[PDB]
């Protein structure tokens, strides 16, 4: 039936404190989790209407609320949790970020995956020390219910640069395929948010954050990150889809008229992108005719490229009935459950 | 019958000094202009195949060879004239770089556009001192052959931001719409020329300039620029088209969703854009069925927003015979001549 491949579990700082080395932990036990925010007040909060659950705090952060609302509420085979604690990327000490990032590991390994079978996980690392994220992947990607790794765009440069390859290696080594969110550009000391520098407000902010997934990917194929690394998948996670066919158009005849400076490509970029990278639906892009979003995933034959994700509870949470409704039933089917049952490979 | 709203005369940087009071004719003079370019080198170079004039430089710098290989060689009813020396936008002293815009100007007035009826011309001005840019509009706005101004889209902030309104009060001032060309990203003190910093290659960096299209137009958008200028045009040029569509629903989405943050918005942000904006077709975008790019302009009804543009003479011209053969008659009409027609009230 349906794989959502985008659900925020939420946690009070304190969650993590049983799952923390020292000194890390005396930190975040005196002053939380040390996250370095994009800085745009958004004024209808991230979170959905009624996700607040019962008693609880955060949308998001009860296990047994959610298996309610979500993977029963909407039928739902699996659900990839993703938390948000990949967003410590932005933070300025390398060690400190990766420590938090395996307490968040090792936390939603004990509490959640193992309280329901279409809960699985992507386990976090922080990009700032990409050796220690490496081990971090080797230390915990081995278990049977973490599907991925997850990333955030919010870096300190490219993220096809060789600084960052131990972390392909390490994933693709171990099948777990990189996943990309967004949520922390501009903080801390990761890059400028957008390519003309900080923006005024969130509505800025937020559109803009495309353009960051943009950038990347054309980091990663030209500096032929996927040549290096040939059992790499990316799947890039809520930055958007509309925007794929034309990058794929103008880096292609770039290409043709540049291949001699890139030469470990033997293919056109738009095939390494097609071959190796995923992107999800949500916030499913809304022209007035519908139909016109599907004419522009035809194009470039995006339907085995395409995850379905609700983004539950964030406020522009995607309701599977109301996503995508004009497609053809076998489009539907690969989009909703067969492309991500194929790339996690599940059952 | 035909309009090419971008075409690139040259100049010797020597040709500028009559025009240019010291210390400025002196460094000129010894150093060239001192252009901070974006350091990215194009192994083809940025000229096309056989433009070089006889005996004489740089192609594009022989008003006489283009009037032949350009101007009648396609039968090219009016030429915008736009140069080069806008790009002088990254470099550190404002001062210098209005004054080397402010040379150019009256060079062009005086050693381009009288030699042909054709030629039409877009002043420059430099972005770092916005009231230097509006004096030099008000200087030489009202020349009956200047018909836009002409800023790089190498800036150090996002161009709708309130620090650039004084250009665009001018423009509106004199009806000279306000146009925007890449080349200079990340020269200079300028930001980081992707939203992820700083690519490797050639071929990263110019595929993404894109990108710094779509971050400055989102800000002029929501910074209500075309709501305090409602008189105001804005052209993107050679930035690409094929991305508009998916832009133009993400930030309608967030609009609605948004759109107490940005009061001073009573229309949709696509509104504004398909009402304000244009864009040149150079460089056309290339899919494998040529129809798809023509698809995609008809989803958001584009064909009064794009101007044929030849960029003569770069590696990626576009000779007019060979773009959007596709194209209705009708939509042939309007972007290959009666758009820009109306827009700088040409004949
Ligand atoms: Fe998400
Ligand atoms: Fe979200
Ligand atoms: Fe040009
Ligand atoms: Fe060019
Ligand atoms: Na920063």
């Amino acid at each position: 039936k349906i794989i959502d491949v985008d659900v925020h579990n939420e946690q009070d700082d304190r969650a993590l404190l049983p799952y923390l080395q020292e000194p890390w932990r005396s930190r975040v036990a005196a002053s939380g989790i040390g996250y370095a925010g994009s800085g745009y007040y958004s004024p209808i909060g991230v979170m959905k209407k009624d996700s607040i659950p019962p008693g609880g705090g955060k949308a998001g952060s009860d296990p047994d609320y959610m298996i309610k609302q979500l993977i029963e509420g909407y039928n739902l085979d699996y659900a990839v949790l993703t938390g948000v604690v990949y967003n410590i990327s932005s933070t300025h000490d390398p060690d400190y970020a990766a420590a938090i990032c395996s307490a968040y590991n090792d936390y939603l390994i004990a509490e959640w995956l193992g309280k329901h079978k279409a809960f699985k996980g992507a386990l976090a690392v922080a990009t700032q020390d990409p050796l220690l994220a490496a081990r971090e992947i080797d230390r915990i990607g081995g278990h049977p219910d973490i599907v991925e790794v997850m990333i955030s765009s919010a870096a300190r440069s490219p993220l096809g640069q060789r600084h960052y390859h131990p972390i392909y290696e390490a994933a693709a080594r171990n099948g777990l395929p990189v996943a990309i969110h967004p949520g922390a550009e501009g903080g801390g000391s990761s890059t400028a948010p957008t390519a003309a520098g900080y923006p005024t407000r969130y509505i800025e902010w937020h559109t803009c954050l495309s353009q960051m997934f943009m950038a990347h990917l054309v980091s990663m194929v030209c500096e032929g990150v996927f040549v290096k690394y040939p059992n790499l998948k990316v799947v890039l996670v809520e930055g958007g889809v509309a925007w794929l066919p034309g990058l794929m158009w103008r880096l292609d005849k770039n290409y043709k008229a540049l291949r001699a400076t890139v030469p470990w490509l033997t293919r056109m970029p738009s095939e390494y992108i097609r071959d190796h990278c995923y992107l999800s639906t949500q916030p499913i892009e809304e022209p007035d005719n519908p139909q016109h979003l599907i004419d522009l995933f035809n194009m470039i034959d995006a339907e085995n490229m395409l995850l379905y994700s609700s983004d539950y509870p964030h406020w522009d949470f995607d309701s599977p009935g109301h996503v995508l409704r004009g497609l053809k039933p076998e489009a539907r089917r690969k989009i909703f459950y067969e492309n991500a049952k194929q790339l996690y490979r599940l059952d």
